[PDB]
């Protein structure tokens, strides 16, 4: 599927995208802003968890390009720890959505967010 | 999560890319040239199954735009038919990947790309 790094460079930018957009429509829901429906939440949550495993694997050898910083490739054990965070605490949201508990859901969903924002701080160009 | 059509038109052009992605490397293995991995073809074909729902409501009211032609809209019902039958072969593709079952892959894959490209020819500007 990326047979020019540009391909693999294309692909991770539109799974990040729509991940954006599965995890940030939550925000009115956690903030109290939308009502919480446990059952279309758990839904939203399964499409986020597909969508969360995606990019990492183009972000293969040989794929620098885009805003991805040299560092991600250069000390990849410490990219593999950043993404890591990020795909435990998706792990636990998807138990809380699974749950229908709401109060975990929004823990949950604050420790994705600044997982997100965390690799973006080292590893994502300004 | 679409505040202005033009993200409507990010969305959707990044879902399309990715199905496009999970749909398109699977054509070596329909066409042996690569060895088939009934486990893996399954697992891809759930994340093209996932994706494949995607596109549709970020074509809703107003988000005229992109590549998209018009008679989306002002021939609504013809479009719905459009996207049901692409849909329709998507649930074959899932139904024979589930099953193991490479003859009934292969059709159903060939049914789903011909239905990308039958919308396509209406509605996709050339
Ligand atoms: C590293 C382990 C990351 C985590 C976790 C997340 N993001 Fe990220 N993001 C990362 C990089 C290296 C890049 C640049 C990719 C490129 O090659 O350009 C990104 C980019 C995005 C974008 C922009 C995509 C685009 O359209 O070009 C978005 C919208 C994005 N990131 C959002 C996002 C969210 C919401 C995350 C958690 C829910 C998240 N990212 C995690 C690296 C990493
Ligand atoms: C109508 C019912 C469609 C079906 C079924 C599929 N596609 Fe499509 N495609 C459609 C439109 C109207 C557009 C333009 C969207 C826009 O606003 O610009 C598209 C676009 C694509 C693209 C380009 C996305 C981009 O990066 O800008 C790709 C790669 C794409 N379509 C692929 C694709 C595949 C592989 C399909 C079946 C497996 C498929 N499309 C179905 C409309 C429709």
């Amino acid at each position: 599927q990326f047979a020019k790094p540009e391909d693999a460079v294309k692909y991770r930018q539109s799974a990040l995208t729509l991940m954006a957009s599965h995890f940030g429509r939550m925000t009115p829901v956690v903030k109290g802003q939308a009502p919480y429906d446990a059952a279309q939440i758990k839904a939203n949550v399964e499409v986020l968890k597909t969508l969360s495993a995606l990019p990492w694997a183009a972000f293969g050898p040989g794929t620098e390009g885009g805003d991805a910083r040299p560092e991600i490739w250069s000390d990849a054990a410490s990219f593999k720890q950043k993404q890591q965070a990020f795909q435990d605490n998706i792990v636990k949201l998807s138990a809380a959505a699974d749950a229908g508990d709401l109060d975990k859901l929004r823990a949950a969903f604050g420790d994705v967010g600044a997982s997100c924002k965390a690799c973006h701080d080292a590893y994502r160009k300004k």
